[PDB]
């Protein structure tokens, strides 16, 4: 048997960062300055991407070790805010339209943008990690779901084909190509085992903003005219559920869980469009 259904618990205070570390200009503020930035970056933000790619690989990666029956989701923030800040970085989330954390933790029937807490992470369960770090004036954002000791065969099976439909979309990645490809195939992938997948929040375009305004659909819609272009940087972020699409938000307004409770994950990386393939910008 799982875990039943989560609860919000309280957070810890908010972790500092040094001033010598740049924030991103959206820190403390109701909205963010970001959603009409082009798609294609200059080769300049591009390198600068691939350092902040590669910090927010390594902050997701010391956090994903942690992950273990008896650790909380505050742990893993500390862990990953620890982490960004020590590489000169600012956790992204932390302060964007009011996230109070520097990563999102997303266990079971959380879809997403869930708040490390006092949760205690226990045997059988999924938890997603989700980190980004700010540095060099961009953004780099990658998330993971990791299970907590001995998880039952469907949990099992859901977080490793939604791992075989990210790493399949993110291998159609080629200039050309239209952008709607990544929806059609994980789509395809996911409903041979009828699971469905998440409508509502989707992949984007990263660069010098976190979400730039170029949306990438998890789903299959071929009306979306865009194509993968050379310089192309986003992410693919496919959040794939058991259950149905149905979803509530929390009190936090942040917590977005599936209405029928049944358990859901997710994998994202930041992509480069490059001349003759992809290059997966949050590497280790
Ligand atoms: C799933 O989550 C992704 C997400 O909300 N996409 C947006 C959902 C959406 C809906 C319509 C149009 C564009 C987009 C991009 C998001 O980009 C995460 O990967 C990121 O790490 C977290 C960001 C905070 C918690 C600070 C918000
Ligand atoms: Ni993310
Ligand atoms: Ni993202």
């Amino acid at each position: 048997p799982s875990r039943t259904a989560l609860s919000p618990g309280v957070l810890s205070p908010t972790r500092p960062v040094p001033n010598w570390i740049a924030r991103p200009e959206y820190v403390g503020k109701p909205a963010a300055q970001e959603g009409s930035e082009p798609w294609v970056q200059t080769p300049e933000v591009i390198e600068k991407m691939r350092v902040a790619g590669r910090i927010a690989a390594g902050a997701l990666a010391e956090a994903g070790k942690a992950v273990a029956p008896g650790v909380t989701t505050d742990e893993l923030d500390r862990i990953a805010h620890e982490y960004l800040v020590d590489n000169g970085a600012y956790p992204s989330t932390l302060g964007y339209k009011g996230f109070p954390k520097s990563c999102c933790t997303s266990l079971n029937e959380v879809i997403c943008h869930g708040i490390p807490d006092s949760t205690v992470i226990t045997d059988g369960d999924i938890v997603n990690i989700d980190v980004t770090a700010y540095i060099g004036g961009v953004h780099g954002d990658t998330n993971a779901t990791f299970p907590a000791g001995d998880v039952a065969d469907e949990h099992r099976l859901l977080v490793d084909r939604t791992r075989e439909a990210t790493m399949r979309a993110i291998n159609t990645v080629k200039p050309g190509r239209a952008l709607s490809v990544i929806g059609r195939v994980i789509e395809s992938y996911a409903n041979r085992f009828g699971y469905n997948v998440v409508r509502d929040f989707t992949g984007h375009g990263i660069g010098t903003t976190f979400h730039n305004g170029l949306v990438v659909l998890h789903y299959d819609q071929p009306a979306v005219e865009t194509i993968m272009q050379p310089g192309m940087t986003f992410t693919i972020e496919p959040m794939i559920n058991l259950g149905a699409l149905d979803y509530e938000i929390w009190d936090d307004g942040w917590t977005v869980v599936t209405k029928d409770r049944k358990w859901t994950a997710q994998f994202e990386h930041t992509l480069l469009v490059t001349d003759t393939g992809v290059e997966i910008l949050t590497c280790l």
